[PDB]
């Protein structure tokens, strides 16, 4: 869906509510998960998200891609 964001590159060691308050500074969220490996917990750096409004979904990737944290770089887009 149009509202929905799929985001790569995330520091390993963030937690949940650490790139939640990144995703939220955007606008409110209507879902999220960061994704984790079953067995060991730890996260893989991929997150979805699906934010309520469209217009902060957009602003949301515009700013949220290529954006740097440390060595590592975001990617976004668009979850088809």
């Amino acid at each position: 869906s149009a509202h929905k964001l799929f985001i790569g590159g995330l520091p390993n060691y963030l937690n949940d509510d650490q790139v939640k308050e990144l995703l939220t500074s955007f606008g409110p969220l209507k879902a999220f998960n960061l994704v984790k490996d079953s067995a060991t917990g730890l996260s893989k750096g991929y997150a979805f998200c699906e934010y309520v409004d469209i217009n902060v979904t957009d602003q949301a990737i515009a700013g949220l891609n290529g954006m740097q944290l440390g060595d590592k770089k975001l990617l976004v887009q668009r979850a088809s």
